[PDB]
């Protein structure tokens, strides 16, 4: 069964699905070392106002280009960016490229934070398989509520190579971003705030791309959905059915995973689906045509795999309204072979031991939280070196997707004690986040490469992660080991950390924002080549 719902009552399957507008450059900068452009964005984090509710007042935000979901961006593999993310808002922020093996002081540490009057500029590398990945804020401690807010976003990695695949294509048009998350309403419409909450904000409204149950229309072909859970802490088992039957999962194929496209299609009627993971999806609408097809979310605490509360909505997505024929044919097709997928070479060795759980009202990893800088850094892994570890939740009254920065992992085992499944075919792949379900344990296989750093891994659920589950490892090198590693190794190094700007030389585009002031800036930050170690 289900909760009541405590939101208002909204206007179900009314308002289209929006679609994020992509981001583009403001300019591109010629790199001295090799003689590339890298292209240069400017991200603006500042609040705005959302009127989520028609009849009800408005909900107050906070977002990267005062929108959310955050602008996508779109870049093609070999073209590094910089992207100077701009806190012209109210509390501090930390970015992180979810998917991105950036160095430390690009990745988002927790403590890596840009107060509002400063900006930091990222410099993120894009050599990674093709993959979904997102940018969401990470600043320690107040990383839900800031995600929450508004501050996520996607960030499409592609490749040409991939083209010739065929697949339904197209941003908007025939490849469709699905951006999920789970919020609370105020009786007057604003958002009911995450703070206070030490458990899980499960939510009772679900949004695909920032709007409550939406709906839009397609033709009866295929589509590639392109599924992010950005949720604060519900995971969800999505299926599709025919509103005439709504119990009748139909089926689709998910074709890709967190770090990219799977070796091939999984056949899937039931895709689980955790905090911080991708899974692009073609369906086939073309047996569907003058039906209504209802994205739902299965019940019962995502069918016993979590502890989720279910609300009386909360099992409905979107709806897609199928028309009676097509205006143009459909010459898209899922090949059965996808790509080759760069699996690590596999280790005998035992894997290294983290628990997930609780130690009083605080969430853990073996007892640790991250607030205990003495012990955080649970971890210390020689850079080339493929470790196994053995990621355990021994609870049957939570679960925790758990994400490692960094590395790309194969998923090699899951457990149950309650019997319910082990690696789902949609697992294949590789991945960066893991779903722990009820007493689960996994093991995972990961390649700690290319770059020597330290690194956060954590529980994704926003909530537990906030309080306090996350800790660190260290990715080591030699004292010989070259690669201007000594200043790369430290995400607090001074070098990288946020700087002061005036508002007024941003808006005039002068000064710090000058385009000889942000190309000089780029051009020395170039120089010191942060991802040369994985051009090898
Ligand atoms: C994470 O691992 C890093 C190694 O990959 C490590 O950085 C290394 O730290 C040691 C000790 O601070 C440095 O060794 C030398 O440091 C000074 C500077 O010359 C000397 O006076 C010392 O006697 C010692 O020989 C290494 O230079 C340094 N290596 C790099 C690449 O920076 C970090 O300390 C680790 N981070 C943690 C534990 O948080
Ligand atoms: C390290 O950075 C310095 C300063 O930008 C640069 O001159 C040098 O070429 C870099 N060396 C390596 C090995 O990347
Ligand atoms: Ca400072
Ligand atoms: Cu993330
Ligand atoms: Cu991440
Ligand atoms: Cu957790
Ligand atoms: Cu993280």
């Amino acid at each position: 069964e289900f909760v009541a719902q405590i939101s208002p009552q909204y206007p179900m399957f009314t308002v289209p699905l929006p679609i994020p507008p992509v981001k583009q450059p403001r300019l591109t900068v010629t790199n001295p070392v090799n003689g590339q452009e890298i292209w240069y964005y400017e991200v603006e984090i500042k609040p705005f106002t959302h009127q989520v509710y028609p009849d009800l007042g408005s909900a107050d935000l906070v977002g990267y280009d005062g929108m959310s979901p955050g602008p996508t961006f779109q870049v093609p593999r070999g073209v590094e960016t910089v992207v100077r993310f701009i806190n012209n808002a109210e509390a501090p922020n930390s970015v992180h490229l979810h998917g991105s093996f950036s160095r430390a002081a690009f990745d988002g540490w927790a403590e890596d934070i840009t107060e509002p009057g400063s900006f930091k500029d990222y410099y993120y590398p894009n050599r990674q398989s093709a993959r979904t990945l997102w940018y969401h804020d990470h600043a320690m401690h107040i990383t839900a509520e800031n995600a929450y807010r508004g501050q996520a976003g996607l960030y499409m990695l592609t490749d040409p190579a991939e083209d010739a695949l065929n697949l339904p294509s197209g941003y908007g048009e025939f490849d469709i971003p699905m951006i999920l998350t789970s919020k609370q309403y105020t009786a007057n419409g604003n958002l009911v705030t995450t703070n206070g909450e030490l458990n899980s904000f499960w939510g009772d409204v679900i949004h695909v791309n920032g709007q409550p149950w939406p709906f839009k229309n397609v033709e009866p072909r295929k589509y590639r959905f392109r599924f992010l859970d950005a949720a604060v802490s519900r995971s969800f088992g999505l299926y599709f059915a025919d509103t005439d039957a709504i119990d009748t999962r139909l089926p689709f194929k998910v074709i890709a995973s967190d770090s990219g496209l799977l070796e091939h299609p999984a056949d899937t009627s039931l895709l689980y689906i955790s905090m911080a993971e991708r899974y692009e999806v073609v369906f086939d609408f073309s047996d569907y045509a003058g039906k209504t097809i209802e994205l739902r979310n299965l019940g019962g605490s995502i069918g016993g795999i979590g502890t989720d509360t279910d609300y009386d909505n909360t099992d409905k997505v979107m709806r897609f309204v199928v028309a009676d024929d097509t205006t143009q044919p459909d010459t898209s097709v899922v090949p059965a072979n996808l790509r080759d997928v760069p699996f690590p070479s596999p280790t005998t060795n035992t894997p290294r031991q983290f628990r997930f759980g609780r130690t009083g009202p605080t969430w853990t990893i073996n007892g640790v939280a991250f607030a205990d800088v003495q012990n955080r850094l649970l971890a210390n892994v020689p850079v080339g070196t493929v470790e196994r570890w053995e990621l355990i939740n021994a609870g049957n009254g939570w679960t925790h997707p758990i994400h490692i920065h960094l590395v790309d992992f194969k998923v090699i085992s899951r457990t149950s004690g309650n019997n319910a499944r082990t690696v789902m075919p949609y697992e294949s792949g590789l991945k960066d986040v893991v779903w722990l379900g009820r007493r689960e344990t996994v093991v995972v296989e990961a390649h700690y490469a290319p770059f020597p750093g330290v690194y956060m891994f954590h529980c994704h659920n926003l909530i537990h992660e906030d309080h306090d589950q996350m800790a660190a490892f260290n990715a080591t090198v030699l004292p010989d080991y070259g690669y201007n590693a000594t200043v790369f190794v430290d995400p607090m190094e001074e070098l990288w950390q946020a700087r002061p700007y005036e508002l007024g030389e941003f808006q005039a585009q002068s000064g710090q924002f000058s385009v000889q002031a942000v190309t000089e800036r780029i051009q020395t930050m170039a120089e010191y080549r942060p991802y040369a170690a994985a051009d090898e």
